[PDB]
């Protein structure tokens, strides 16, 4: 009769997946940096020609932090006795001694350099990634109509990763949470990607720079993690007449399996007659409504239990098969099962929900007399 | 020939009995609380008419944090995705679905509300408590002669709570570490109770509240844990020529096995012709003497070693005896053993040690010359 | 092909032998001194002639902080309920008590009184110190013709004292973070000793008070570690044509198998003619400028990882037969081998390694136009 949370170990084993580390332009000014990242340490440095390399942090010799080290040429030099590594992690110079020992190679992590962004490729078998599992190109990126990224990032401690994957079926959650007012909601999943579709409305009793100044703000949305950890989403607003394209990343890496981080961030397309500078801060804006949102979840998160078992509503989105299509990225290649990765959609009936949230909208507004 | 102190982990099971979570005074501001106890985290609401409630503070549904919430109603609400859960730990409404799972069902905890203070029952086992397993009604408490609670609480961390329990035997220590001068000591041990009865005075050297604003005041003791974790603590002073009667609360719960929470706060009775403000202001003054000598425990449980080998004086309580009766908390209730819960008694012989103390004290007045 | 990093557990086992608590002035206030090391906790205390005792720290009665209590007579008096231990370990008074149990005892560490320094004697086995391993008396300490210490000390966490151990062998570093220049190299491992002799320049790029105000000072260095963990260095330097003696002490203890302590600290021998403040300021500068190199080190082993299998260049010391050597203080006496103990010496040839740092520090010199 009471109900019990029943909630497993968090997997000491990381996701099999691309992904994003950051933006190519923080990590472009010929310095070393510094990425704790599945359990371990990474150093990303660009050698002379801008080429972004990165190798497993801890230097072979005696365990020094390359990433504390300095650039010299198109090798990282580590900081405690100055041995040089380049992007294939080939030792290319120790500087006070004649020759190199042979075996001194380290590891060079499998890079992606698109969108503007850093993909690293994790997997604990060791293999390369195959050629059909990427990360899309986003066609206006890097183009005169489209701004650059206004980009953000946040660390989570004390929660695992699954916990930001959640929210892609969590259609109340965008209510609450988020302030925004869902009315169509609906998930695909399939081979390595999940989708959430969702039309939704800014909410009267809430402002949010996500609506683009129009309280009542009609959103289409698309968004698809492409493997584990990287999700993008397209959106497109009518606003005060207007039609807007915004591009938004949801991404996410592991520190250890109880912390990681979370970096999200948006492009906007100019508008016609708009200059740089606006669409940059429509961009901006965009960027700090979903801030607003995340901070929330981030409190959720802070305070909740896991839970292996949740309690699902008729409303509610299908979470048993959303984290069994995640599983996939936890399970050797060979180990996976057709029913983690055979298409699987369901579609919110909104037409309870919407009228519930109508009601509390409209109350919220009353609240002034 | 050297000896060797010994300890035990400290249980990882929790004491079974009532536990004082605080005064409802401060739960009944119609807001949600959380407390951390028992290794997990509760939230206590109080409900339309003034009742208060304990439950699970994990939402069934998501994992969401109850205590982070708002009441509506009699319902708390949950902040994640704002289910609705009652007193019986029912959920009573989603408020944006048509129907509610019957299987929508958490923990409600059993409550005590007495001696303007809520208690909870903690068992492992999951049975209510037996009828004859209870907190006694202070009789003055509610009355207009007696003032309400001066309160305050401490946050021990890095002890179990057996290091509080084991002063009720510890005779020495009220005179090095509460400042007083014990003069008779006895203990009772038997069922689920012990007992310290205790005559002191105050030490000229050293000048404290618990006097009541006469340096050489006498006061009797009688101090019973009922069940584990609460004492209560009935005090009688003959100060400047009159008798002042005190019931003072010494409390605590575990929050893990290697922290806890000590609450502790006195009543007073007022004496013929004065104010309340008056008999307010010896209240406080009570409990601000108490607090300089549990402020001293906190810093020898800060830095002390955990002990199971104590080795004990002719001038020592009977230690053993009184964790031998501890003991039957940490057992399930078949298990309990007559040795745990036999009558035993013990009074030291305080003669030895009033000698010494005198002494100490005169050649700290001599310190002035 | 890819090298891994390769790490055990550091050991739960501390080091048996001499260990340097610190400097016989520091303990000799009259006031009780808490130390903790070796997974424990220790007090120090002066009786009321002047001699030092080590106590383990945790009171035998009820498991006090004796650290935190008063020296009384010859005894350390707890602070929880005042009993008296003395040097030998002795409950000597209960002071509200007629009698004391005579198994009232509890450790008194070994402790050797010597150049200024106390240090104790640590062993797992509990046998005495043999007559042969002990701490050489440095002849100059406490005549007229040398100053006193200029002492100093690092709370290092996050790593095992094998760290500091395994600079005893790593010429390289001392040029990258220490800024000094190796022309001679050699290491002499026998016995429970571990030596190393260098010949080294000041670096002109870059300034340090270890060179006495000559930027190319010689110094010529025999640093012995006598036992695990205190090693005495030897050092003489000729600085702006005078002959500078100096003697430094490097040295740690263990707190945990994760965190020490280092202490570190120079006396200099006054040269003709010079007052004791000036040579004071000679040490004060020496020490500040070993200082600089060992807060590098702070840095390199705050970022670094563990490392079993370290890959060795032509110019590197032997690490693997320093370790084999260090293995022999974390075995029982009866487990030691004769290739831990065996004389064996090792010169690097620095011919490379010196043309290398003179084009560096060259090219650091044209970095001014
Ligand atoms: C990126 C996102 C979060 C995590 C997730 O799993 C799926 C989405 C898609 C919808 C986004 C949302 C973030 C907040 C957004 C911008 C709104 O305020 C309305 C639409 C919504
Ligand atoms: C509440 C208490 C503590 C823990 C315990 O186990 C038993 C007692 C009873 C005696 C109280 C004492 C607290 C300090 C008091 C008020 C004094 O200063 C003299 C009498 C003494
Ligand atoms: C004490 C020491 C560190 C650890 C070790 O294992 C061996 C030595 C001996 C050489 C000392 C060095 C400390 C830094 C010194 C003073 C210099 O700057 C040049 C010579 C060098
Ligand atoms: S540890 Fe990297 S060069 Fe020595
Ligand atoms: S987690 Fe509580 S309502 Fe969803
Ligand atoms: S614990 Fe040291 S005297 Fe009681
Ligand atoms: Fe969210
Ligand atoms: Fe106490
Ligand atoms: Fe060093």
């Amino acid at each position: 009769e009471i109900r019990e949370i029943q909630a497993a170990a968090a997997p000491t084993r990381f996701a099999r997946g691309w992904h994003c580390l950051g933006l190519l332009r923080d990590f472009q000014d010929g310095k070393p940096h510094s990425i704790e990242a599945f359990g371990t340490k990474l150093v990303v440095f660009a050698d002379s020609k801008g080429q972004l390399n990165v190798l497993d942090a801890y230097c072979r010799h005696m365990g020094g932090d390359l990433s504390r080290g300095e650039v010299k040429g198109d090798s990282i030099a580590c900081p405690f006795h100055d041995w040089r590594w380049n992007g294939k992690g080939k030792c290319t110079d120790i500087p006070y001694a004649r020759r190199v020992p042979p075996i001194a190679k380290t590891r060079a992590w499998t890079t992606l350099e698109r969108n503007g962004q850093l993909y690293v490729w994790n997997d604990p078998q060791g293999n390369p990634p195959p050629e059909d599992v990427t990360i899309p190109e986003i066609a206006g990126y890097g183009t005169d109509e489209w701004t650059d990224w206004s980009w953000k990032s946040l660390r989570i401690k004390g929660s695992h990763c699954r916990e930001i994957v959640d929210n892609v079926v969590d259609m109340a959650h965008f209510f609450y949470i988020h302030y925004s007012f869902p009315r169509y909601f609906k998930n695909v999943f399939e081979g390595h990607t999940a989708t959430q579709y969702m039309h939704s409305t800014g909410r009267e009793d809430v402002i949010s720079g996500t609506n683009y100044d129009d309280p009542n703000a009609e959103l289409r949305s698309e968004a698809t993690y492409f493997g584990p950890s990287y999700m993008i989403d397209w959106l497109e607003s009518d606003a005060n007449g207007q039609t807007i394209e915004t591009i938004l990343i949801n991404c996410h890496y592991p520190v250890s399996n109880n912390e990681f981080v979370l970096q999200y961030g948006a492009i906007v397309k100019k508008l016609p007659g708009v200059s740089d500078e606006i669409a940059a801060g429509m961009a901006e804006q965009f960027a700090e409504g979903v801030q607003l949102g995340f901070e929330q979840d981030v409190e959720i998160w802070k305070n909740k239990a896991p839970i292996d078992n949740p309690l699902l509503s008729e409303e509610d989105g299908p979470v048993y098969q959303l984290r069994r299509w995640y599983q996939q990225f936890y399970v050797d290649v060979e180990d996976i099962t057709e029913d983690m990765t055979k298409r699987f959609e369901f579609e919110i009936d909104t037409t309870r929900a919407v009228a519930s949230w109508q009601k509390e909208v409209a109350e919220n507004l009353a609240k002034q007399a």
